[PDB]
């Protein structure tokens, strides 16, 4: 089997992707951010408080004849953000994009932090990093594409991220016509439960290539790219005027600036960010100090290469016995 799904930008700045997920029977269809540094699908629901419901759409598991209340689970995650949810359990129909899984764990919130609230446009999350990850206590369940993954023609799913525009996520095949070139495919490790790899270094615009490893992990689910002080200076350093806000909270730079691309290497390929990719508008409505779109992983623990840069790529990940990680430009 395989499945197929138009994943689109929330906003005017990519802030995050939403794709159309079928749940239950007959089919309720919630808007999910796909998410491949969790691994917890979890949703919106006639169970969630209702003062942290504001125009999400909801799950009602009693009107779906084929959930059923996973007895005795619950779950509870906390993301690098600082946003959380939590809640119980059913299992039931779930279909992307034509591909479906019966059985699915889907993990219903009762209750949400202010940041899920606020934000009306994702009805929950759906999870794609390791199954090891998984919330669920007592009995910690598998992702969708763990439960998918046996059925599928190739054990794999692809990330074709649109920049302010529409991408798709596939699952189960590699389409050869969506991206140019090859693919490079390089090692993970899944020892954090991540889609973990190191890049192979980095160039600021035109400049000269930087070999250097730099680990890190592919994650949809975070908006920017979070890398090692040193490159995140050496790459605001050619933008006149930006600097480190620590009111702001990051590299900021004037609205008027045009912005170097940023090279990342996988293996001997490279992936180029174009500049533009790396604007992220005013730090708050009217202002001409702009939000830079890469940002330093320092206190993080980990550098994240999240949509800024998996959206210049198609980026496979393959979930053979050994995963590893695809990256083509497009």
């Amino acid at each position: 089997s395989t499945g197929s799904a138009t994943t689109t930008p929330i906003d005017s700045l990519d802030d995050a992707y939403i794709t159309p997920v079928q749940i239950g029977t007959p089919a309720q269809t919630l808007n999910l951010d796909f998410d491949t540094g969790s691994s917890d699908l979890w949703v919106f629901s006639s169970e969630t408080t209702a003062s942290e419901v504001d125009g999400q759409t909801i799950y009602t598991p009693s009107k779906s004849t084929t959930a059923k209340l996973l007895s005795g689970a619950t779950w509870s995650i906390s993301y690098g953000d600082g946003s959380s949810s939590s809640g119980d359990v059913y299992t039931d129909t779930v279909s992307v994009g034509g591909l479906t899984v019966t059985g699915q764990a889907v993990e219903s919130a009762k209750k949400v932090s202010s940041s899920f609230t606020e934000d009306s446009t994702i009805d929950g999350l759906l999870g794609l990093a390791f199954s090891t990850l998984n919330t669920v206590s007592p009995t910690q369940q598998k992702t969708f594409f763990d439960n998918a993954k046996a059925s599928l023609d190739s054990p794999v799913f692809t990330a074709d991220l649109g920049y302010h525009a529409p991408g798709t996520y596939n699952f189960g095949f590699i389409d050869t016509t969506a991206y140019t070139g090859s693919i490079t495919y390089t090692a993970v490790s899944t020892k954090q439960g991540f889609w973990e790899w190191t890049s192979t270094g980095y160039a600021v615009g035109s400049g000269t290539f930087k070999s250097t490893s730099i680990d890190g992990i592919a994650d949809t689910g975070t908006t920017l790219l979070y890398l090692p002080a040193t490159v995140v200076s050496a790459y605001w350093a050619q933008v006149s005027g930006a600097k480190s806000s620590s009111s702001v909270g990051g590299y900021v730079f004037p609205c008027s600036a045009t912005l170097p691309s940023f090279t990342f290497g996988v293996g001997s390929a490279r992936i180029v960010i174009p500049g533009d990719y790396i604007d992220f508008g005013p730090i708050s409505t009217g202002s001409s100090s702009c939000f830079g779109g890469i940002q330093s992983s320092a206190g993080i623990g980990i550098n994240i290469f999240g949509d800024v840069a998996l959206k210049a790529a198609f980026v496979v990940f393959n979930g053979a016995t050994t995963p590893t990680l695809g990256f083509a430009s497009k």
